[PDB]
């Protein structure tokens, strides 16, 4: 007899870090880059953002290859992107530091509240996070899907037998984790580390700065799915 | 994730799971393509070559299987090969075999759909695939088989393990599952050791597993296997 009986959690950047390491990936990029262009020049122009193979350490890798041709007019020698391939390589094997607090809040939740990791990625390197992370103790369902829709949601959700109405999805993205189950019926948290459609008085919604403040307002949350 | 199979009294087979990739539909061509592709390439640095097994059998240890990790093996395996003399004009053309494989059209097998539907009559249907979950994805949308496999799992290794965890969650136990693929060594072993069966189907002893040579033999099998298990169980 409550109102909120899932919670979900988003892994990269919420569970883990993911995006610091993907900032290390391009810096050595740009660094391999440096011997070839004028970075330094308002005027470069990347459009990483055209060769998005995908977002993951792969395409990220294939992605910052097919831009180095391209902007060094394939004179980029092939000892240097021997160097790209390692820097994707490096990110793949990045061993994932659990974000503070996270293992304590997702326990403390975890006592009251059914919970369900779900992650966009590619199936291998966040079967490989999840792993590394620790974290698979904690969580008897885990989710990796292609998109974050609201259809992806709703199938995940049919899965558990649960109305959009029972579940709260948390973590760092508005645009990915918290507006698409909204748009299902569901309530988030959001906590930051692609326009998003996020009303400015969103009341199904909570910015928590920091996962200690997680299980205060899930139950916040399930005190207004009550009420309401 | 899978959902428990409402199970029918009157038969022992509850489920049955497909491969994907060279079962449902052709693939294998594709990647062979890929690879004459490849060595197309570097036959104007090189009097294929096979470093490329080297690589990919270290690589798959952080890429998993799926044509975006051969890619990015290819790429390494051509500067080893050429010792660094590959163009980088040539990487883009390795790279351009990547992009074609990952979109590469998916053409379901003379038969498939009209033995997965007679199977669908009497059996819940499953997809298991290992590999890429986009890729996959897009096969079986590409494919016109999506109406028929709702349900579709896809792995990072078909082992026994991950088999059990599948049936597991289908609430199912592996005798009355059967596994239908083209790979013994990945689609067929796994099932039999966890206590299922199988069919085989090789793109071109053991009583749990029947050998069919097409699709269409497929219902029949299955029929056949199910009578089997009933008489046990
Ligand atoms: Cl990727
Ligand atoms: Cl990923
Ligand atoms: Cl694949
Ligand atoms: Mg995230
Ligand atoms: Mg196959």
């Amino acid at each position: 007899g409550q109102a909120i009986q899932l919670v979900g959690f988003d892994g990269d950047d919420t569970l883990w870090k993911s995006e610091d390491y993907y900032r290390t990936a391009e810096a050595d990029f740009e660094a391999i880059l440096s011997g070839y262009l004028d970075l330094g020049d308002s005027r470069m122009q990347q459009h990483l953002l055209a060769v998005e193979f995908g977002y993951g350490a792969k395409g990220m890798t294939l992605s910052m290859i097919e831009t180095a041709i391209e902007l060094t007019e394939a004179r980029i020698e092939a000892r240097d992107i021997q160097r790209i391939v390692e820097i994707g390589r490096a990110t793949l094997q990045h061993p994932v530091e659990v974000i503070a607090g996270v293992r304590e809040a997702v326990a403390a939740i975890a006592a009251d509240y059914a919970v369900v990791l779900i992650t966009k990625g590619d199936l291998f390197h966040q079967e490989q996070k999840i792993e590394q992370s620790g974290l698979s103790d904690l969580f008897p369902r885990i989710e990796v899907v292609s998109e974050k829709d609201p259809q992806t949601y709703a199938r995940v959700l049919s899965e558990f037998d649960l109305p959009a109405e029972r579940f709260v999805m948390i973590g760092n993205s508005l645009r990915s984790d918290v507006e698409p189950v909204l748009a299902i019926g569901g309530w988030g948290i959001y906590t930051p580390y692609q326009d998003h459609g996020v009303a400015a008085d969103e009341p199904r919604l909570r910015e928590v700065p920091d996962p200690s403040g997680w299980p205060a307002a899930v139950r916040a949350l399930d005190a207004q799915a009550g009420r309401q």
